[PDB]
RNA sequence: GCCCGGAUGGUGGAAUCGGUAGACACAAGGGGAAUCCCUCGGCGUUCGCGCUGUGCGGGUUCAAGUCCCGCUCCGGGUACC
């Protein structure tokens, strides 16, 4: 065993046997329990950031453990890899987006191999080679003759294909019940995004006007407050009066280019319950494409009928009742919550739901209203007018039909051999690309591509059969990995991907190719990474940020920074711990810590520095912190192993001093267990690891038995600290004589022999405070503990000629005397 | 505007059915570039501890960081639906 604890001559060799024996390879067999550990995959850019890092440090943690728990682990990797930042770069070189993006894979790839992430490399996916897409081109086509894809022009206004999410809106919606271990924030976001309202529509008689006007709301209850009504610049009423109104005509025509604005349309309305005649604006903030593109306004109840009131001097009318019963205060703003109605004729005194029901009732029965549910959830748009995505395989005939790609076309490939003009697509601008044959008759296939969100939504099922053709999935092996059981990604992915990977889950158990519900049970997301940022004020006034690397701190007499500055010598002012980011030049890249201390040290640092969902504070000090640990953990490696094969450990013949180091141990091993399979703490298991540590290296280990205890211990530490740093403890178990590889060995499992006490530490309180903690033997009475009590100095010290009241008695933990 | 989080030393961050607050680590200063034995919330100390202490106020309880009421401050999403 080498003295010295080298990262460099370590890791490379480890990483090597890795892909040398396919260590983390597995198949679909069903005599093992699985276990599906997921990250989310990297959009091949350049370079790892440390938020991969983090990522998939997590990933690769739960991996190992699970493994060594014995279950039979997959933890794949792969790219999404069409997208637009490398048709920048195709421009911004001489080049173009495949090769580049090619050239990022494989540099990326090394630095994951690098940082030893455990992945079955067999199952490794490019979304951008046709083996990938040609799936998702097929499902397409499947998709439309099932009717859910339609082409429609749309704002972003062009033609675009979407995909009937709509019709999945109450079971997206539903089965978030069913995700308990997907996180609220997630779920709350999901919900208010898919945004089912349950409201009314009201129609209204309008003078001069040979149709009605209909609005949609969700507060029928304040209808008697309603004062005016706005409709839609893009409305057909809007319109209407446009034709005659040189004002509202200008004002529609601003409404489409780049804040409550509107125009008086000179239309009535009269209200159906009160009979009175109401002036319609168009107005800015309503949305044609939502409801009816037109509102009920009620300045009293509403903040932006409010504002829009105030400014164009209309009536403002109150008819809810404040929280406390009194009439509300308007002065200022609207009473937005819901309460009992008042000044409002027959409905008055009524609560909320009450008042809502009454008044739909009503205007139900009068034929101008009704119940109406609405969604904010719009269709997928999955088109877009650019090169790098893959085809969308849809044709158009002469004759002018639209119908998909035959099946003997897909897939439709794009040439990856092509030169960006940086404004055209090279499928679009090569007016031959477009040109096939259907049926023996020419047609003209479809030129724009697939959203990015195609390949995210169907790579996690892809993985569990990548070499499978005949089809998208092979069931089989999908079912048996499938759902994922934890999805480790960010937050900010809630309702796009996060969002989309659920639906595309059900679009494939609805055609028959898998047979769960969900994708995945337990979602992750991990916080952010954060560093310290700085900046000086140029001469100019201009902020000039600096690298927390590039800036000499200095501090007080408790090491709070109080002054800085850079190189050159300019003031720097400390920001505080921040976001990384390009803005404030405080991103630190993860292959310079790699290179500098070893990729253990670095997965260490991430681990130990916070809990996974809780943001990160990148230290340079915690990251040789964490270094300098694994150098204690090798030193004692060493001075343990320097000393040759031990005897058998005998148990029963234990001092206390050694019982209670092997209590220690064993304890740790149940702590460390708990911490990462059911808390998911991995700060806290890896403190107690440390904690144990330091126990560890202050043992005496002269003696036979001492060090036959040493062994045990360290054959359950170097386990323990396994899946954080693979590299070291699976060079550390060689050097122990663990049997095996290290990757393929028993998780520890606590003793519970060794984890009984002789003795217990009672906290002995005096009126509720601490005045001694004494050690009794384990099963003490409570009356020999209360006579061990009263014998201590520190103790009797408050009892001297005072009266004990009553005892409170904690069995084997507490005893409080409340005196007197 | 809501939706949660949150607030504990000089810093990060513990405390898992209320029962030893501050584990673990970093900074820092100090003793014997790298290493080990310490010390370390504050005030006081006869070194045994005493008082005080989890954002402020109050309640509950023999006992509150942890439960309940009310403040004050703060981070991060996110809206004309
Ligand atoms: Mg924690
Ligand atoms: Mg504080
Ligand atoms: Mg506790």
């Amino acid at each position: 065993m080498q003295e010295q604890y080298r990262p460099e001559e370590i890791e490379s060799k480890v990483q090597l046997h890795w892909d040398e024996k396919r260590t983390f390879e597995v198949t679909e067999d069903e005599s093992k329990e699985k276990y599906y550990c997921l990250s989310m995959l990297p959009y091949p850019s350049g370079r790892l950031h440390m938020g991969h890092v983090r990522n998939y440090t997590i990933g690769d943690v739960i991996a190992r453990y699970q493994r060594m728990l014995g279950k039979n682990v997959l933890q794949p990797i792969g790219w999404d890899a069409f997208g637009l930042p490398a048709e920048g770069a195709a421009v911004k070189n001489n080049t173009a987006p495949a090769p580049w993006t090619y050239d990022n894979i494989a540099y990326m790839k090394n630095q994951l191999k690098m940082l030893g992430f455990g992945y079955d490399w067999s199952r490794e996916l490019a979304t951008c080679t046709p083996e990938y897409y040609r799936w998702e081109q097929k499902f397409f086509t499947e998709l439309y003759k099932k009717g859910l894809v339609y082409k429609k022009t749309s704002a972003v206004e062009i033609p675009q294909w979407f995909i009937k999410i709509t019709a999945y809106a109450d079971e997206l919606l539903n089965d978030l019940d069913k995700l308990d271990h997907w996180p609220d924030t997630v779920k709350t976001m999901q919900r208010n995004w898919i945004g089912r309202s349950e409201g009314v529509e009201i129609t209204f008689n309008v003078n001069d006007y040979d149709n009605t006007l209909t609005v949609y709301t969700t507060r029928p209850d304040t209808f008697m407050g309603c004062t005016y009504l706005a409709v839609a610049a893009g409305h057909p009423l809007a319109q209407k009066a446009a034709e005659n109104n040189p004002e509202l005509a200008a004002f529609i025509d601003e409404c489409r280019n780049t804040e409550k604005k509107g125009v008086d349309t000179g239309f009535k309305a009269v209200h159906p319950l009160t009979g009175e005649e109401i002036p319609v604006w168009a107005a800015n903030f309503v949305l044609m494409e939502y409801g009816t593109g037109a509102v009920m306004a009620v300045p009293g109840h509403d903040q932006r009928d409010y504002e829009f009131a105030s400014k164009y001097g209309l009536n403002i009318k109150p008819v809810i009742l404040a929280a406390d019963g009194s009439e509300p205060d308007l002065s200022q703003q609207a009473l937005t919550e819901k309460g009992v109605l008042f000044n409002s004729g027959e409905f008055n005194g009524l609560d909320h739901e009450a008042a809502f029901n009454a008044i739909a009732d009503k205007l139900t029965a009068m034929g101008v209203g009704e119940r109406k549910v609405n969604y904010r959830l719009r269709d997928w748009g999955v088109s877009r007018q650019r090169y790098w995505g893959a085809p969308i395989p849809m044709v158009t005939l002469e004759d002018g039909t639209v119908m998909p790609t035959p099946d003997d076309q897909l897939p439709v490939i794009l040439p990856e051999d092509v030169v960006m003009d940086g404004i055209t697509s090279p499928i679009k601008a090569d007016p031959e690309w477009a040109k096939t044959t259907v049926n023996g008759m020419p047609a003209l296939r479809e030129t724009d591509t697939f959203d990015t969100f195609m390949e995210s939504s169907w790579y996690y099922a892809r993985y569990t059969c990548p070499q499978y053709k005949e089809g998208m999935l092979d069931s089989e092996a999908a079912n048996y990995w499938l759902p994922v059981d934890i999805y480790i990604g960010g937050i900010e992915h809630a309702i796009m991907h996060l969002l989309y990977f659920r639906f595309f889950h059900k679009l494939m158990r609805d055609a028959g190719m898998v047979n769960s519900d969900e994708p995945a049970k337990q979602l992750l997301c991990q916080g952010m990474v954060l560093a310290d940022a700085f900046y000086y004020v140029g001469e100019n006034g201009e902020r000039n940020w600096v690298s927390p690397v590039d800036a000499i701190v200095e501090r007080d007499e408790k090491g709070r920074i109080v002054k800085a500055k850079d190189a050159a010598g300019h003031e720097l002012v400390y920001t505080g711990m921040s976001k990384m980011s390009k803005s404030k030049n405080n991103g630190i890249d993860p292959q310079v810590m790699v290179e500098r201390y070893g990729a253990d040290t670095v997965r260490l640092f991430m681990m130990f520095a916070s809990p996974a969902d809780m943001t990160l504070e990148w230290q340079e000090s915690g990251v040789e912190g964490a270094n300098r640990f694994l150098k204690r953990v090798w030193k004692l490696v060493y001075e343990h192993t320097a000393k040759g094969d031990v005897a058998a450990l005998n148990v029963d013949a234990l001092t206390e001093n050694q019982k209670a180091l092997r209590r220690d141990v064993h304890k740790t091993i149940a702590k460390v267990t708990d911490d990462i399979g059911r808390r998911q703490t991995f700060n806290t298991a890896i403190a107690a690891i440390m904690e144990l540590m330091n126990k560890l290296a202050k043992a005496p280990t002269d003696g036979e038995q001492d060090r036959a205890l040493m062994q045990e211990a360290l054959l359950a530490v170097v386990r323990m600290l396994n899946p954080f740093t693979p590299h070291i403890c699976f060079t550390l178990w060689q050097e122990l004589k663990g049997e095996g590889d290290i990757d393929n060995a028993p998780w520890p499992v606590a003793d519970e022999k060794a984890m009984v006490e002789d003795s217990t530490l009672v906290v002995v309180q005096v009126n509720g405070k601490v005045r001694a903690k004494i050690t009794v033997p384990v099963d003490a009475t409570e009356e020999q503990v209360r006579e061990r009590a009263g014998q201590e100095h520190l103790v009797a010290k408050y009892l001297d000629g005072v009266t004990v009241r009553k005892v409170i008695y904690v069995p084997g933990k507490l005893l409080n005397l409340v005196v007197g």
